[PDB]
């Protein structure tokens, strides 16, 4: 089959499904990938053929602030990009209409084209999705006042008119936030209101994902501290060193992203600017994490209890959810002192119920199935 994938040039909207694209190619499908030129090479590595289009969105290396800091500044760019991208893509595919459209959540043109072409669309979400009641519980209150401003009224009017020009009568919110079919590339454990998500629309597949690491001989408890790749806090690192430094039985791996700023280190502490995080987590008993999407899923994937110390807006939810699962404790940076970190660590690693819960979450993530399940489910949507 000819499967056409669509995304934007943003790491967090391309990296999550690259392996799925690779696997569909490996299985013998003809895969094309609508992508801005900066990500042509990234995409091509999968065996998919890049179909280039010009984007008006910030580049993949832009600061997070380039994407806006208000509701309308966040959403407007996706409509404006879509208005100018759609004709380029309609033109590109005109003589080679795909059998199935795959797309990241950010690509409105993919939605329009799938409908225009009369072919199935599968939305690939790298984050949480709407549950039943989301419209009344989250969307309506969030939009209530902005929608009534001249700017918000104009935005929705424009969006509706664009959809109507293209033969689409669905309300913009339905079109944007409510896909007919979706695969979700996070564990359902990190989905708010998971029991209320429509399983007829959404299927959770989890993350679709170097070097090794060896535990020091005789270490009873290994703790990894890693605040991810961006939001990486010297005072907190100092508290970590003080928490686990010279603590009998414990070995601390500290991922800092200067080692001098940390002071002289105890003998049971190893410091690195970068670590093979997954490799360490497979060999770790505790994970002190900022609760980013990757770290949170890897902690669960590896059944590693967590101290969640969220840094940025995108992490507080994950931290709350991890603690709610009974497999983590959330601390405010921040109050994350040596004494509290140590007590928290000791409580988590010794708790058999925490370990039971992690094992069950691992079992549940096994059922989600990742890359090869996502590929199986996509194939299942191919027309007869
Ligand atoms: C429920 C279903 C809805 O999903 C969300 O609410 C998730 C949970 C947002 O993240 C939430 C949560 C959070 C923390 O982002 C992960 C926050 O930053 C943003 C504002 O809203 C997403 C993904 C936002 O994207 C993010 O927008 C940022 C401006 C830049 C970021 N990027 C490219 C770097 C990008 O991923 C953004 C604006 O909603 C995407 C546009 C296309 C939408 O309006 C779409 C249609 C959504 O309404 C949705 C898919 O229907
Ligand atoms: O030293 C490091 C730092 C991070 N990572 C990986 O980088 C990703 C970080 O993603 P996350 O969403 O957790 O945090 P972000 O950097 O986006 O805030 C995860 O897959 C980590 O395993 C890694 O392998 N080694």
């Amino acid at each position: 089959a000819h499967i056409a994938m669509f995304s934007i040039a943003a790491h967090g909207h391309v990296n999550p499904s690259l392996e799925v694209i690779r696997e569909l190619v490996a299985r013998g499908h003809r895969v094309t990938y609508a992508i801005p030129p900066v990500f042509a090479d990234k995409v091509a590595a999968t065996g998919p053929r890049p179909v280039l289009y010009h984007s008006t969105l910030p580049g993949p290396d832009a600061d997070p602030e380039a994407w806006g800091s208000t509701l309308l500044d966040n959403v407007e760019p996706f409509l404006n990009d879509a208005i100018q991208a759609l004709p380029q893509l309609a033109d590109a595919y005109a003589d080679d209409i795909p059998d199935l459209v795959l797309h990241d959540i950010t690509s409105y043109p993919a939605r329009v084209l799938a409908r225009r072409w009369g072919v199935p669309a599968v939305s690939l979400s790298p984050n949480l999705v709407a549950w039943k009641g989301y419209e009344e519980e989250v969307a309506e209150p969030m939009w209530r006042e902005p929608r009534q401003t001249e700017r918000g009224r104009a935005y929705y009017a424009r969006f509706e008119a664009w959809l109507k020009e293209n033969g689409i009568t669905e309300h913009p919110d339905t079109f944007a936030s409510h896909p007919p079919r979706s695969l979700v590339l996070i564990p359902k454990a990190l989905q708010p209101h998971a029991d209320r998500v429509d399983e007829d629309v959404y299927t959770f597949v989890g993350a679709c994902q170097e070097g090794g690491w060896q535990r020091p001989a005789g270490a009873e408890k290994v703790v990894l501290v890693s605040l991810g790749s961006a939001f990486t806090q010297p005072a907190f690192y100092r508290e970590c060193v003080r928490a686990f430094g010279n603590l009998p039985g414990w070995h601390l791996v500290l991922q800092i992203g200067t080692p001098a700023e940390l002071g002289e280190l105890p003998d049971n502490v190893e410091v690195h600017d970068w670590v093979p995080q997954l490799a360490i987590l497979r060999q770790a008993d505790l994970f002190v994490t900022h609760a980013g999407a990757g770290g949170s899923q890897e902690g669960l994937a590896t059944a590693t209890p967590m101290i969640a110390v969220p840094q940025a807006v995108d992490q507080f939810g994950n931290a709350d959810m991890l603690q709610g699962l009974g497999v983590a404790r959330k601390l405010a940076t921040e109050e994350a002192t040596a004494d509290l970190l140590r007590e928290t660590a000791l409580a988590l690693v010794d708790d058999p119920e925490v370990a039971r819960r992690l094992r069950r979450i691992q079992a549940e993530m096994a059922q989600e199935g990742g890359t090869r399940r996502a590929a199986d489910l996509i194939e299942a949507e191919l027309p007869a």
